[PDB]
């Protein structure tokens, strides 16, 4: 039985509005309704992994697991295995996988983050799951961010608290937050960003939705605009939205948007919005293709409609050679030429690099770089030809070209990371000097850049 080099992943997000679901929710898992939908000819083909995020979920874990498993069995005739389930308050994540994957999945982590302080601590935050699928790390975050059209900044703050404090993936990657720990990271949920138009325009907005004319609405979607201004979700992707706003509906129909201010809304308007979203971030030059992104039309117990997204995701096998794991392969090396970090920091300390990768026996610390002043005020940290030669565990190019090097630039004075990034070893050539580049972030904000050249030697 050959190991896969691709899997398909289903991501679902549904704010259930504290109501039990209807008896049939199969349309969600089939990616049927509005938007980019799945072909009917695929209906019996199971995805490899289903990741279900709920918000305002009134069910016990047992209740929801029984509905999910029975739903997938009806669709596919496959009895899925439970990989992980984690609930914070009414925010839940479930990971289900095909039984054949049971012994491909390992290192299962779960965590949660509670957002806000005092007043604003008590129902919003995130849950997450991570695991290894053979040689590939996968992370999944389901967040319920702060509500309300005038709280986009709070949402952005919630995002930064979640990516700082959610503890998933390999703890040895200590300088790296979840935005660097995974081959593929999927972040979804009731992100609660709104279409930011005047209240008086409510009926105009509804008209536009009935005409399936989303362009003038998406140009005011706070998540798109905040992302464009680099305020949130830097270096994530989202598929084009081609489905109607998923909030706020009258229950038991989808024919009416309930937008008017009510005591029950704290006297806030809920103009039709794309609250419910799926985004991802994959390491450079790894295969990831969104094959569906849409909302169901026939599940109406909540004031939100479920959202689905599906992906093709490249995966690698758990490689064993005669040498590594358990030693180096002398036929492999990674060299760096003419490298320098450009940092936004106003500080003057010395910096060194750390190289982390599962292709190394352990992380590698460089010597300190040489600080110079950039022509436009910047700190430039020059490594020149001084960076160490990295010794991979396996030299076979079928392994090494699929690997990635995480880089942290750290202060000598404090050992704190000022910036993190990632370099793919999927090069155009081996034994050849080639440009490399990564942006550097810290707490998911841009802090600088790392650039230079790489020279990769494999056993071919
Ligand atoms: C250079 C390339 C990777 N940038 C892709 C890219 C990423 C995000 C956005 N927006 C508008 C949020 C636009 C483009």
């Amino acid at each position: 039985q050959p190991e896969p080099d691709m899997i398909t992943i289903f991501i679902g997000t549904w704010n259930m509005g504290n109501a039990p679901p209807p008896k049939k929710i199969t349309s969600w898992f089939l990616s049927k309704g509005q938007g980019k939908t799945r072909d009917d000819s695929a209906d019996y083909i199971p995805h490899d992994i289903y990741v279900i995020g709920t918000q305002e979920d009134p069910l016990s874990e047992k209740e929801w697991l029984e509905i999910l498993k029975h739903s997938l069995q009806e669709i596919t005739s496959v009895t899925f295995k439970t990989v992980a389930i984690h609930t914070l308050w009414n925010i839940r994540i479930v990971v289900l996988a095909k039984p054949e994957h049971e012994n491909r999945i390992s290192h299962i982590c779960t965590d949660n983050v509670k957002t806000g302080i005092a007043n604003t601590l008590g129902n919003k935050g995130a849950v997450g799951v991570s695991f290894m699928f053979n040689g590939t790390s996968l992370g999944f975050v389901n967040s319920h961010l702060t509500s309300g059209s005038e709280k986009k900044l709070r949402r952005n703050q919630n995002y930064m608290n979640i990516l700082r404090f959610l503890a998933l993936g390999d703890k040895k990657l200590s300088p790296f937050n979840i935005t660097h720990r995974f081959t593929h990271l999927f972040w979804f949920g009731d992100l609660n960003y709104r279409v930011d138009l005047p209240t008086w325009e409510a009926e105009t907005i509804i008209q536009k939705i009935k005409q399936q004319q989303y362009a003038d609405l998406l140009s005011h979607d706070q998540l798109l605009t905040e992302r464009r201004e680099q305020k949130v979700f830097l270096h994530f992707e989202e598929e084009e939205i081609t489905f109607a706003p998923t909030y706020r509906f009258e229950r038991l129909t989808r024919d009416k948007y309930a937008y008017t201010k009510q005591k029950a809304t704290g006297m806030k308007y809920n103009l039709p919005s794309w609250c419910d979203r799926v985004l991802w971030k994959s390491y450079p030059l790894v295969h990831v293709v969104c094959q569906s992104y849409g909302s169901t039309s026939d599940i109406m117990t909540s004031d939100h409609s479920p959202v689905f997204a599906t992906f093709e995701a490249g995966v690698t096998s758990q490689f064993v050679s005669k040498n590594g794991p358990g030693t180096v392969d002398s036929q492999g090396q990674i060299e760096f030429l003419r490298c320098y970090a450009t940092l936004k920091t106003k500080s003057q300390t010395k910096f060194y690099l750390e190289f982390h990768s599962s292709c190394l026996e352990s992380f590698v610390k460089s010597q300190e770089g040489e600080n110079e002043e950039g022509s436009e005020g910047e700190l430039v940290v020059k490594f020149g030809e001084t960076l160490p030669k990295l010794k991979p565990i396996i030299s076979d190019p079928e392994y090494l070209l699929d690997q990635h090097i995480l880089i942290s630039i750290k202060s000598s004075d404090s050992d704190e990371s000022y910036g993190e990034g990632c370099i793919a070893l999927r090069l155009e050539a081996t034994e050849t000097q080639l440009p490399i580049y990564t942006p550097l972030t810290h707490h998911g904000e841009l802090t600088g850049h790392f650039q230079g050249e790489i020279k990769l030697q494999t056993s071919q």
